[PDB]
């Protein structure tokens, strides 16, 4: 069993969340020392600010499957502290791209959707 903290693509409702359909959701938390950027993909890089994450417990097979996904190419595995204990997080390994999401919450993009269609 591996504990992971996801801030983007793997979060509930996001493009790759189906990989976590069998995982156990522990709750959300905030990781200090990270900034969030978004172009076509979400990027968490070290910097001043806090990052919203969803923390899950996944089995070995599930973790290995996720860590094999092609899109994970540009991210590297790091460890972060969460209120549920240490967890792994996929940190973007290059300069971030796209606009900064000031709230540190990937859901800010949905708020934009809300503003345009509702």
């Amino acid at each position: 069993s591996v504990r992971i903290a996801v801030y983007g693509t793997l979060r509930k409702g996001k493009p790759l969340h189906w990989y976590l359909k069998g995982a156990k959701f522990l709750g959300e938390d905030w990781i200090e020392g990270y900034q969030l950027y978004f172009e076509y993909l979400p990027y968490a890089v070290k910097g001043k600010g806090k990052l919203k994450v969803e923390v899950y417990e996944v089995d070995k097979e599930t973790f290995e499957r996720i860590n094999e996904i092609e899109i994970g190419t540009g991210y590297r595995l790091v460890e972060v502290s969460t209120k549920f204990g240490k967890a792994f997080l996929w940190e973007w390994g290059s300069k971030p791209r796209g606009k900064r999401i000031k709230s540190g919450d990937f859901d800010e993009i949905r708020l934009e959707h809300h503003h345009h269609h509702h």
